[PDB]
């Protein structure tokens, strides 16, 4: 449940389609100063290559070998990402896709990332190698073969994931097997997990295979540390599935949380962020420590998976910034910060027809991603987390780890602020007027720079200033035309 990143680290980065070359350095030359604890890289493992349409995001979840061997680079490339973040104090999450292989229909032969065979038809996939009894064919009882209805766990978890090619999980071969890939990828240093299709696969299965597991790497963590494990599950209520159901095997994704936070703060069906006071299991989210929380995420940011119309993106980059401003700022969940790639979104009647566009490319060739002097990104590459206002909530994060949600402050609409024990407070403004107020901070009396508008650099505030006198009070003045409606302020932003 642990995340395993050093002390004071607090955030993971999910470096969405990112090359491995790209990530290593980005570790030293950024997420290792920054304070970033780690990074969520897309599947690692060998994928079937799509041409129609032209190399989608979503080819690299559809499994043809446990070969580390992809777009993002072969495994030496690999290996030597997981050797220099570990060596500069960043960790490697991986996305484990481990409920299915291919999708059935997929035409047999060698259109795969390192180029092996596979026969989607035959249920053959020697690589592995797997083949007919290691699928679910015969235990899936839909017509269709397909998930047809959720209302229905057994279904969801013994049927194809649209088509996708279900894995019989209940067989040690395939635990096996699945482990086999997983020791690998421990063994070179990553830290942890994202279990993909959580939902998909029964949690006593997923148990099975955690019980296979190594303990990390003992040349960079200590003797018995357990691999973080957050199991992708989307229950935002409905449905038989519950999230609690995962709880034995690790973390899970807190989908409510990102769909809440968008709904608030784009203040539909009447929600306002004075509502937020009690934000957590009070909204009938999951344990604090369980959670594995962001505003958005590779699927629903583009309309796949779940989360709705409500869901913050980098498309709305000023309220974006504050929602995710919000969970940096809040104790709730362990926090992971999306980062992404533009692409040409194109909406026809309320729906992106783009949404199966993969990321930054040269006639298939994933673009690295070119840091500008300004330290944004070049290639069509987002790079939210280099995003000041981001990157500084992220050590917001780090300053104030620890300490307890208190001094809150609402006007009984959009206008509120908490602080974090003495290490920090924040303030945000997202009414249609003027937030002008004096408030008690809970921080020691002193100069403060505002992490949003500015930096603390040399000894001085880049952007705004905070005074906080020796009552703990503040005054805070925010306009509804402010670029970032928003002000935090921390123990290391203090002159
Ligand atoms: O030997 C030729 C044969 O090799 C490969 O077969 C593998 C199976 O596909 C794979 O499932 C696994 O078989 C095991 C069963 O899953 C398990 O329940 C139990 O019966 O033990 C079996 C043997 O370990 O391993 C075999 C052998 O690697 C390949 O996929 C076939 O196409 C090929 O004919
Ligand atoms: O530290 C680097 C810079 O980080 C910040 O720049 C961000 C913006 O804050 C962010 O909104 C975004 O720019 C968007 C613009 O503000 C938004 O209205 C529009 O819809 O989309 C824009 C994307 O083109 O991205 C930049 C980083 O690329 C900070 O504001 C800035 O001062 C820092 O220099
Ligand atoms: C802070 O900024 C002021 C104004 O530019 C400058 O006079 C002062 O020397 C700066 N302090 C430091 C520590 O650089
Ligand atoms: C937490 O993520 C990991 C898996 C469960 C555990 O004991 N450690
Ligand atoms: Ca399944
Ligand atoms: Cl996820």
């Amino acid at each position: 449940y642990s995340p395993n990143t050093q002390q004071g680290r607090t955030s993971i980065v999910h470096l969405f389609e990112w090359r491995w070359v790209d990530i290593a350095l980005e570790c030293e030359r950024y997420l290792a100063p920054k304070g970033f604890g780690g990074v969520q890289v897309s599947p690692p493992n060998e994928n079937v290559a799509i041409y129609n349409p032209f190399r989608p995001w979503w080819e690299r979840y559809q499994p043809v070998s446990y070969k580390l061997c992809t777009r993002s680079g072969n495994e030496d490339e690999f290996r030597n990402m997981v050797t220099r973040c570990n060596n500069v104090g960043v960790r490697i999450y991986v996305d484990a896709v481990i409920n299915h292989m291919c999708g059935n229909a997929v035409s047999a032969g060698t259109s795969s990332t390192c180029g092996s065979y596979f026969n989607p038809g035959s249920r053959d996939f020697p690589a592995v190698p797997y083949s007919g009894w290691d699928f679910n064919d015969g235990k899936c009882k839909t017509g269709s073969g397909d998930i047809e209805n959720y209302n229905d766990a057994t279904q969801v978890r013994d049927c194809r994931l649209t088509g996708l090619l279900d894995l019989a999980l209940e067989k040690d071969y395939v635990r096996s097997k699945i482990a086999e890939y997983m020791n690998h990828l421990i063994d070179i240093g990553v830290a942890g997990f994202r279990l993909d299709a959580s939902k998909h696969m029964w949690p006593g299965d997923i148990k099975a295979i955690l019980d296979k597991l190594h303990n990390l790497n003992s040349n960079w963590f200590p003797a018995g540390s357990k691999p973080f494990i957050y199991q992708e599950v989307i229950d935002l209520g409905g449905e038989p599935i519950k999230s609690s159901d995962y709880f034995g095997n690790g973390r899970v994704t807190e989908f409510k949380y990102g769909a809440k936070l968008g709904t608030v703060i784009r203040k539909w069906n009447g929600e306002k962020m004075s509502y937020l006071k009690n934000w957590g299991e009070g909204w009938g989210f999951m344990p604090s420590d369980r959670a594995l929380v962001f505003v958005d995420n590779h699927d629903n940011q583009r309309g796949h998976g779940a989360g709705g119309a409500s869901i913050l993106t980098f498309w709305d980059a000023r309220l974006y910034k504050m929602a995710v401003g919000f969970m940096l700022a809040h104790p709730y969940g362990f926090t992971r910060v999306m980062s992404s790639y533009r692409w040409p979104r194109q909406f026809q009647n309320g729906n992106d027809v783009n949404d199966w566009v993969g990321p930054p490319n040269n006639n298939g060739v994933i673009k690295e991603v070119t840091i500008n002097p300004d330290t944004t990104c070049g290639n069509d590459w987002v790079c939210e987390h280099r995003w000041r206002q981001i990157r500084n909530m992220v050590i917001f994060r780090n300053v104030v780890d620890g300490q307890p949600f208190t001094n809150w402050y609402d006007n009984g609409s959009n206008q509120v602020a908490f602080g974090r024990g003495n290490r920090g407070f924040i303030v945000f403004n997202n009414d249609d007027w003027s937030f002008s107020l004096t408030l008690q901070t809970g921080l020691p009396a002193g100069t403060y720079c505002d992490v949003i508008s500015g930096d603390k650099i040399n000894g001085n505030c880049t952007g705004i200033k905070i005074y906080v006198s020796d009552d703990g009070k503040a005054h805070f003045s925010i306009s509804n035309s402010a670029e970032d409606p928003f002000i935090a302020i921390h123990a290391e932003s203090k002159l």
